[PDB]
């Protein structure tokens, strides 16, 4: 049959944008989401509306606890359930918000910042591996901003470097077994729903490239490059779409 | 009307594999060369062949030197002349042999070779691009080894280092003209003309992703994305291409 | 008053060297210990012989757990306790083990210890120091040089250390109107393990551009010193490789 | 006897703070400078009122042309010829002026902005490698703002990323020899003399760190540790000093 793919938080915003672009690159997908039920059954019907029985759902909280190994081995599972397959893991989901160094407690901070951010990236990935001719890869959500960081952002900074680290380590551990690992970065893209919306001006004034932030589609457009076959030897690598937002100075 | 793309050094290799890769996406093409006047007039019949009108060459000493702006000039004029237009530019030439620091050309003429074709050339071929202006952009051909330099190549290190400077520099001050700046940064490709096989296994054998050097076409297809539709918020970007070499520890 | 110091994991090896070293310089320092209590004791003893009622002892393991936070604010108070001031804190503190991907202690552990030791314990540690604060004040992170070219099935090592860099420039960045600076040293093949065999040793050594040789406990601590002293002033979210060339040699 | 020091732009600002932190320590010094001659001489007299022929000065240009090699083949003698040794080389003269890509020559610029800034430092690494015959180490002056540059400065910005590729070549092909190779790249330093105050305290307000510049001492200071034998393992390093400024998103 056709090749399938995982992405995590796929209910809204970027997630879907790389859920319904590999849909339409021919992958039979797993839309994980955590708290959008209603807009991944959503997602779903207009999926398999389109091609019939090639998106399912599937629910996993990705904080973490004690059972993040079992959620990941449970994401990982489904799409081999639903499809008898999977070729393409994306590491989409991801907490974000400050916690000041001089000032939720600090661990629940840490289990999603530090745990959905890095932890269950690792642990999915070690599933996908696990259950392992074909083109496998894995996509991770990173940050370009990731050495320009935002004040008073260090545990969500700390969780995106890690993430970088998991794509260089895993890249390189998983390559023997033909499975890409490869980063995508954004740098202003879909800004905060509750930020001031004069106030997204403001950050989108900063951006070289036309003044305005990537929308959801133009980070999926990395991700759908990465996993193609126009990438079959790309591995370790991050790709920014940033807008050149990163080389601007202070 | 078909977009125009300039690519240097275009006669043999990976730059005859990005001329080849754009045609076959609908651009026409100036290739250029300097020495290889054969394999350069043969690629544009074969080109031209295919969709008659399509592509011409371009001969050009990329050597430093007070008239390299001039014969930069030329180059991005050719296409102009050829094509009425100049889309994209594809810094791809390259000189690359030993310069120890510790004892037949002088060193006058290694740098004048080694900064001016990786470096200078690419700067000025920029300026000319950026200077005569849809989907604008150049890519320049970087070098994942970059900071795991070879022994005895600082010159050619010199060169790739200020490429990326290069990159980054003009990807910053051509946005607000629409014109993208990006690389693609090989690792081990197409190996050398005077190499044993005994030598090439040595060097396939520390690639993590299949244990062999990156084709031409492989290098190319990553050219492909970043001059595509698919790319248009990605500036000031290097991918890797390099199969997790530069990820590998002494 | 001479300045206090809080070192981790000083007991042995690279943080007793750095412990020694800002003694030398006439620091008052914490010794923390997880395990080697004998080797705790015995190097405050060596340093209060030499100058009395300028070197303690404490106890904490740096695995990450929901009480993490009290053990670091205590560690950060214990020096506090003993000298009534904290001008330099040293993340030194590392667990250091293969996790294999594709595959006794159970992955939760794992987690806990070499993210726990190496990025979460820093970051707690780091805000208990600075909100504490009420000179030249300074943190050092132990940080690694080798984390973009990675030791295979390192994986939770090496997103532990490239955290500590993401620490390291984030409270850089927001400790700096508190003059706080915040620095990183970056060590290349250093102390090899104590149960490692000196053919391995020799293999790894011969990789050394400089030297063919492993950096000293010494030389590490001499950059640690570099970045606590008023001669690094200006220095804030700077990571200082001592890897004798080793991060420059392509496989 | 006392170990030797050259350092080049030595004659004021930057360059001239590391002269007399070198002196300081106990080196002899060589005062390298082009325009500055007043300069040069006063700095000398000084220097030598502390402690009798322990400083000289030397005169040349730095920019790139065939007559460069030769010029730096004399700097690297004249520390010789004074002092019998030359244990230390410093890399500090640079020119700085913005090349946009949209009244000097461009191949002047090129020739000033490469040639002072990489090229030249190139050359006397050379010379000062191939004249040797303990404790030896090259110190190049960076720029820690390198990867988010000043718009329109593309020329500076790819000379100071050569110097990053020098600094790693060098330090690996030099390592064998035990001459340790390494950088100071500081963020903002001494102002201009012309640029107003409410020009600079816009810069000022910019840095993390005490929202000044640093002063030439600061920078000198960094100089003085990776000279010194608190640095014997260092090589390939690149201390920034810099005060956080290049941590700052725009
Ligand atoms: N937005 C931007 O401008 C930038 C984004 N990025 C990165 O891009 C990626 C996508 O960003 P964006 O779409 O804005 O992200 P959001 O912050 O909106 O979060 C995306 C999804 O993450 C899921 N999620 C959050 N916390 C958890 C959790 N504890 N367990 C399980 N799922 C969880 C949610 O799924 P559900 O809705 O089902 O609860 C949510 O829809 C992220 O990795 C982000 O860090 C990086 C830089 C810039
Ligand atoms: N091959 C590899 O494994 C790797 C390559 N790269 C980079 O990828 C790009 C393409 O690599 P590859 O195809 O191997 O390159 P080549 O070594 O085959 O050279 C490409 C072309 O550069 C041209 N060139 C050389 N000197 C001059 C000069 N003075 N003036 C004008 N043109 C000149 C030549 O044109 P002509 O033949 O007409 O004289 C030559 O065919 C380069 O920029 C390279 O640095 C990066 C790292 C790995
Ligand atoms: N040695 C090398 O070659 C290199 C070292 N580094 C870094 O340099 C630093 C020093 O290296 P090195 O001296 O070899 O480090 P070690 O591996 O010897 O560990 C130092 C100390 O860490 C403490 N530690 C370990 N786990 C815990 C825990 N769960 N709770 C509390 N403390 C704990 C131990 O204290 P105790 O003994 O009391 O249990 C131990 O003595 C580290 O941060 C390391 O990653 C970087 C790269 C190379
Ligand atoms: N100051 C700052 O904020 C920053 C500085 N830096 C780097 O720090 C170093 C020192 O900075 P700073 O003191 O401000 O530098 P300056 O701009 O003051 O230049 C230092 C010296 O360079 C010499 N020089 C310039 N052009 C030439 C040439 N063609 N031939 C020979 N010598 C030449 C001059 O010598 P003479 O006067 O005798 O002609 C001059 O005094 C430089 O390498 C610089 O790029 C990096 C980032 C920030
Ligand atoms: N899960 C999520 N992770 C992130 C990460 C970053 C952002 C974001 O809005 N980043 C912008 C940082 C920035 C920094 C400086 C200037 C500008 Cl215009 C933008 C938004 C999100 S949402
Ligand atoms: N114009 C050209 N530029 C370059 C740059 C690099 C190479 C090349 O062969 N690079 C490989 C260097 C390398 C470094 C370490 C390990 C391995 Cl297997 C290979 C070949 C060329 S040809
Ligand atoms: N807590 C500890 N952390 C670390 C981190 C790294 C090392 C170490 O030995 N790293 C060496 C990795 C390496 C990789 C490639 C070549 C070489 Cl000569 C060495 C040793 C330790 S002990
Ligand atoms: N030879 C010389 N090289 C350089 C390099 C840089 C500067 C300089 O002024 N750099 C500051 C760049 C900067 C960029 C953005 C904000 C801020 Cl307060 C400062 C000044 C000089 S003088």
């Amino acid at each position: 049959e056709a090749p399938a793919a995982v992405v995590t938080g796929a209910a809204k915003r970027i997630g879907r944008a790389i859920a319904v672009k590999l849909h339409q690159t021919g992958y039979r997908v797993v839309i994980h989401y955590h708290n959008s039920a209603e807009a991944a059954v959503s997602l779903a019907d207009e999926l398999n509306k389109e091609r019939s029985n090639t998106a399912v759902v599937c629910q996993a909280d990705l904080t973490n606890s004690n059972v993040l190994p079992a959620s990941c081995e449970e994401i990982i599972n489904s799409c081999f359930r639903a499809f008898g397959r999977c070729d393409v893991l994306v590491n989409n989901a991801s907490a974000f918000y400050p916690t000041p160094l001089v000032q939720k407690t600090v661990e629940t901070q840490v289990a999603e910042l530090i745990g959905t951010n890095a932890i269950a990236p690792f642990l999915l990935t070690m599933s996908f591996a696990q259950r392992q001719s074909s083109n496998l890869s894995i996509v991770n959500l990173c940050d370009a901003m990731v050495d320009q960081p935002c004040m008073a952002f260090s545990l969500y900074n700390m969780g995106k470097h890690a993430l970088v680290g998991l794509t260089q380590s895993a890249a390189l551990e998983l390559a023997p077994y033909g499975i890409r690992v490869n980063g995508v970065a954004p740098g202003v893209s879909l800004l905060p729903v509750a930020m001031g919306e004069e106030e997204k001006d403001k950050w989108r004034r900063k951006v070289p490239l036309g003044r305005r932030e990537a929308s959801a589609e133009q980070i999926a457009d990395a991700v759908i490059f990465l996993v193609s076959g126009s990438a079959q030897y790309i591995t370790g690598s991050i790709i920014k779409v940033d807008g050149g937002l990163s080389l601007v100075h202070a």
